[PDB]
């Protein structure tokens, strides 16, 4: 299979994508959106989607700026935490220099907005504001921002109220915002439970996107309309798939396209995420 990647080796051989202009790398662009990104990168602009947002420090800290019930709060990301956000808070994501993130994201339903806003300061008052329909965010971001940068909003740093609309098109999120948590810190507190053979979910049933790690045992997976991510963190797994086997070693991950039929076996003492976003697992509101 083309879609499976050794994740270090992958940013090992893509490292000029990691800094400025660039910044970024889709390693997979399909109904997942999994991709790599460096620094350094500091901004103002807030993103707000339909869907979930999963990163994951790989190298590095990062700071996500987020609007959590009305305020302002800042979100570190340590190197090797792992951070999911839930749908519809702004976000305002700083990245550093030498740093490297994975995030996660899905493809949005064609019924799904984003938007991109601006700011007045530190206050909540919303300086400028432009709502699209997604289909690849860094093409479509660029000319937004560059339109920002071109206003008369930029220019005076001032609100035009008739250029704002009266709300957005779905509520912002009113959810408190978890913990970033260690990875490896959260992976040896179950890892009992683990090789127990009980996979566990890291978020748990009150969000969308479902990261779920596994311990030796075996699976089956079913036909989905959705892609899965494996990621192979330790040991060693084999996958059936297309009248193949194939071995993840340790570091190995794996795009498994929606449609696909698939089996995995995974060995003693080994270590494994799955990654999913469902839109059908869309929290209704909140
Ligand atoms: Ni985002």
């Amino acid at each position: 299979s083309e879609r499976r990647l050794g994740v270090r080796a992958w940013v090992k051989e893509n490292r000029g994508s990691f800094q400025p202009p660039v910044c970024n790398k889709l390693m997979h662009q399909e109904q997942l959106k999994v991709m790599f990104i460096g620094g350094p990168n500091t901004r103002k602009d807030y993103h707000i989607e339909e869907g979930e947002e999963v990163f994951y420090q790989l190298e590095g800290d990062m700071v996500l700026r987020v609007l959590e019930q009305g305020k302002h709060r800042d979100v570190v990301i340590r190197q090797g935490e792992i951070f999911l956000l839930p749908a519809r808070v702004p976000h305002s994501p700083q990245r550093f220099a030498n740093t490297v993130g994975l995030v996660v994201e899905r493809r949005r339903l064609e019924t799904e907005l984003d938007g991109l806003r601006y700011y007045v300061g530190d206050t909540m008052d919303v300086l400028f504001e432009k709502w699209f329909y997604c289909k690849d965010l860094g093409t479509q971001l660029a000319p937004i921002i560059q339109e920002f940068f071109s206003s008369e909003q930029y220019r005076t740093g001032k609100p035009i109220p008739d250029q704002l609309l009266k709300e957005p098109p779905f509520p912002l999120s009113t959810r408190s915002i978890m913990e970033p948590m260690s990875l490896d810190a959260w992976l040896d507190s179950h890892h009992r439970e683990l090789q127990a053979g009980t996979p566990l979910s890291l978020f748990g049933d009150t969000y969308e996107t479902q990261v779920i790690a596994y311990g030796q045992g075996s699976s089956e997976g079913l036909r989905q309309n959705v892609d899965v991510w494996l990621w192979q963190l330790e040991g060693s797994s084999v996958v059936t798939m297309g009248g193949r086997r194939l071995s993840l070693a340790p570091d190995d991950s794996l795009l498994v396209l929606a449609g696909t039929s698939y089996a995995w076996e995974r060995t003693q003492g080994s270590v494994a995420l799955s990654v999913t976003q469902d839109p059908a697992c869309k929290k209704p509101l909140g």
